[PDB]
């Protein structure tokens, strides 16, 4: 097949996207070796489903799974009566989602399980696909003309052909592989066919960071978690935390082989060490260095021009409540707690009122990286640790290192009852997550 694997794409039809999907055990061929993983569509990734604005999503979930599931359609501003967080399929039963893509929408999104306690193990094992929504914009000459891939950038680690079974230590810091894969390959290679390559990048891990740099470039962003920047931003690394997703234009300066590599990064994660007598928590420090693919560039590479202009960011009406969330942890315990408390399902912990704009500040006072991720409602990012962000854009996860706050301004769309969660889905399924219901 092509030298550079990429899950399967399945198109919408006359604006109707109607697909079946099974989520079941599926034997495969993984990184050179015979596997047992947990799919959608029989693929890891599962297939990516492309859409445009306006279109009818149809899609028919069956369980085949032996414990119940659902689907959490990532940055997705559509009603949480269809995103429905708290909905469960149970193994063998069927459940069809069906929703109408917003017209003011374009980016890279994805799906994945939310079934509260069993999103790691599930996620981990293989279950998340990615959905892209086209926009108008795709055809300005700059977009077109480039040669566009997608990059899921999910770890894995594998115990007897099956996806590794969680430790207690998995549990307190999310769960990380030794396996770091791009869509499902180890270090596959590109070969560039053009000198501009437009990247739309997926961290679907459970908890592992990528620190992305292309040896000898920089990336141009051109779309964060769910739309387009006002204009292309040039930056030397992009770290993307779980659950992020990204657009860049690479421009291609000369032949020769290039390596996008996950530099060293600290994320705070935790070992346990004995010296003498004391038996106690001792940072694991930065990752080491991973190299993701190998990028061929053609010869003779003349990149086209960067677009002067993406999209313009929606001017938001003045915002009507500020809140405060604050992270915290107990590492031992291996629990997570948002403003002092544990998830509840049936405990309200937020109530606005939709189509008004709320300013929150979510303060990390842990001392690992938390990845906050809002359901429903995507935000804008203002700052974050006291720094202005460098663009306008709708995001919908927040990385917070230790002690950090961000102030996102947030614009209530769907009414009805949501989440917000940490996105390292280990520390939700351990209790940092909280219900906001939208009136
Ligand atoms: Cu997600
Ligand atoms: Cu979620
Ligand atoms: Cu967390």
């Amino acid at each position: 097949g092509p030298s550079f694997p990429e899950p399967k794409v399945v198109r919408s039809q006359g604006g109707l996207l109607s697909l079946k999907l099974s989520a079941t055990p599926t034997p495969l061929a993984i990184a050179g070796q015979r596997a047992t993983l947990l799919t959608y569509g029989g693929s890891f990734p599962g297939p990516t489903l492309r859409v445009r604005p306006r279109d009818t999503v149809r899609l028919t979930l069956e369980n085949r799974l032996p414990e119940p599931t659902n689907l959490h359609w990532h940055g997705l501003p559509i009603s949480p009566k269809v995103d429905d967080p708290f909905l469960e399929i149970p193994p063998g039963e069927s459940w069809t989602y069906e929703f109408t893509v917003p017209k003011e929408l374009a980016g890279t999104f994805w799906y994945h399980p939310h079934l509260h306690g069993r999103v790691a193990p599930q996620l981990f094992a293989g279950l998340l696909g990615a959905l892209v929504v086209e926009s108008s914009l795709d055809a300005i000459p700059e977009l077109r003309e480039a040669e566009e891939h997608l990059l899921v950038l999910k770890d894995l680690a594998l115990q007897g052909g099956r996806p590794a079974p969680h430790t207690p230590m998995d549990w307190m810091n999310g769960k990380e592989g030794d396996l770091v894969l791009v869509n499902g390959a180890l270090r596959p290679t590109l070969v560039a066919q053009k000198a501009t390559l437009r990247l739309r990048l997926l961290n679907a891990s459970n908890a592992r960071y990528y620190r992305l740099a292309l040896q000898d470039h920089p990336l141009y962003l051109i779309a964060a978690d769910g739309g387009f920047l006002e204009e292309p931003l040039e930056v030397s690394e992009l770290l993307l935390a779980p659950g992020e997703r990204a657009e860049v234009l690479v421009r291609l300066r000369k032949e020769g082989r290039f390596l996008l590599q996950a530099l060293p990064y600290d994320r705070g994660a935790m070992g346990m060490m004995d010296m003498g007598g004391m038996a106690h928590a001792m940072p694991q420090g930065p990752s080491r260095p991973e190299t993701l693919l190998y990028l061929i560039a053609p010869k003779n590479p003349k990149p086209l021009p960067l677009p002067k202009a993406l999209s313009p960011f929606p001017t938001l009406p003045a915002p009507v409540v500020t809140r405060r969330l604050v992270l915290t942890e107990d590492m031992m315990a291996a629990r997570f707690f948002i403003n002092g408390q544990v998830f509840d399902h049936r405990r309200v912990d937020l109530k606005g009122q939709a189509q008004t704009v709320e300013v929150w500040e979510v303060e990390n006072q842990g001392d690992m990286d938390h990845p906050f991720h809002l359901h429903v409602h995507p935000f804008q990012v203002l700052s974050v640790g006291g720094r202005p962000f460098p663009y306008r854009a709708w995001k919908d996860v927040v990385n917070l290192k230790a002690g950090e706050v961000a102030r996102l301004l947030v614009p209530l769309r769907e009414k009805g009852r949501t989440v917000f969660h940490c996105h390292i889905v280990e520390h939700e399924d351990r209790g940092m997550m909280g219900v906001l219901e939208v009136g």
